[PDB]
């Protein structure tokens, strides 16, 4: 009964939210399709979904379609490497140099003599948008040798599968199978996003048209914002608020 689509970064928390909400409102069903931020935003603009989930802010034109926004969490973006890469700390400008193809071998960062396998998300990813904005490069500048992975799960799998890969992903997906680098000497933790020392972060938004949001969908968003819903955000390695 409540259709939600969009961000892959938001998918794990939204699924957790839905299952917990099922105990509060058993007669509501929440349908979640993880297709990336831009597509979920467009589905909300077009009335295809009741709620869009985004992991970037709206563009002015998306806003103009009459979309309200509700911030449900903040989220860090980790730069992940394969486990046991000797490079454990990068400055934002080093990251920019990698993603624009200026630096191409891990030795240029003090690592192994090996080519860097640069991994980017697909066009329309909210993580890609925020990452590029913060690191400080345009889509035009992304190295032509970048692999493109479609969705959070795929970027993690690529990095898991290649010793020399580097990718970016929501903290929600980071586990012991990959290594998040320090950024500018700051560990990639929800605590350091909260205290503003970890610089790569972005909101999670639920977006909707007031005309389309049902009492069930409003209920669900209110639950996510509740004390219990915000504990679920924290458990998914996000930042409350
Ligand atoms: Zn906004
Ligand atoms: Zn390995
Ligand atoms: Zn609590
Ligand atoms: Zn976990």
């Amino acid at each position: 009964s409540v259709s939600i689509s969009g961000s892959t970064s938001v998918g794990p928390v939204m699924e957790a939210e839905a299952e917990a909400f099922k105990t509060k409102k058993p007669d509501v069903s929440i349908e979640i399709n993880q297709i990336g931020s831009s597509a979920g935003i467009k589905n909300a603009m077009e009335g295809v979904s009741e709620i869009g989930m985004a992991s970037r802010d709206l563009k002015g034109e998306e806003k103009q379609a009459g979309l309200k926004e509700v911030e449900i969490a903040y989220d860090g973006i980790a730069l992940i490497t394969h486990k046991n890469n000797p490079v454990k700390d990068l400055t934002l400008v080093q990251i920019k140099d990698i993603y624009t193809g200026k630096i191409t071998n891990w030795k240029e960062l003090g690592g192994n003599d090996a080519p860097i396998v640069v991994v980017s998300r697909e066009d329309g990813s909210g993580t890609r948008d925020a990452f590029q904005e913060i690191v400080g490069f345009k889509a035009e500048e992304l190295t032509v040798n970048s692999q493109i992975s479609d969705g959070s799960g795929n970027i993690k799998s690529l990095v898991q599968g290649n010793e020399n890969a580097i990718g970016y992903i929501s903290f929600s997906y980071v586990d012991d199978s990959v290594s998040a680098v320090k950024v500018d000497g700051v560990e990639a933790t929800p605590e350091n996003v909260l205290n503003k020392s970890y610089k790569v972060s972005r909101p999670f938004l639920a977006v909707y048209k007031e005309e389309n949001l049902t009492e069930s969908g409003k209920s669900f968003i209110d639950f996510i914002l509740s004390e219990e819903g915000q504990d679920i955000v924290a458990k998914e390695h996000l930042i409350k608020v």
